[PDB]
């Protein structure tokens, strides 16, 4: 199918073209079925932890976007806790042009800068709108307690 060939694609440029500190790909001989791994960035409060993920390709893909959770425990106020991430090239902003590698990227920048005005978990957007020192701070405090 179009769909494998393309993920099959997608793990070899993976391979060849590492992410800034990102990693992806089967456990297993399930192509569709992937586990993903990012690294905290340097300079969000999350710097340190390490962060699981899986990714469930449909059988259409590119068509329609994969569908990415959360499994890491994480304080942010785009993320809750089943795991759902409130990403807009995951939904309506997908485009058969992105690829795992492209989703992993925002995700990263989405950690580094939070888009409070379409929250997840609505008192972490308050937070960090209102007091960003103490959502570093907390943020940090998971991190640490659930990340590492």
């Amino acid at each position: 199918s179009m769909a494998l060939k393309r993920i099959h694609k997608e793990l070899n440029d993976l391979a060849r073209d590492p992410p800034a500190q990102c990693s992806a790909g089967p456990v297993g001989d399930d192509m569709f079925h992937w586990q993903a791994t990012i690294m905290g960035p340097n300079d969000s409060p999350y710097q340190g932890g390490v962060f699981f993920l899986t990714i469930h390709f449909p059988t259409d893909y590119p068509f329609k976007p994969p569908k990415v959770a959360f499994t890491t425990r994480i304080y942010h106020p785009n993320i809750n806790s089943n795991g759902s991430i409130c990403l807009d090239i995951l939904r309506s902003q997908w485009s058969p042009a992105l690829t795992i590698s492209k989703v992993l990227l925002s995700i990263c920048s989405l950690l580094c800068d939070p888009n409070p005005d379409d929250p997840l978990v609505p008192e972490i957007a308050r937070i960090y709108k209102t007091d960003r020192e103490k959502y570093n701070r907390i943020a940090r405090e998971w991190t640490q307690k659930y990340a590492m």
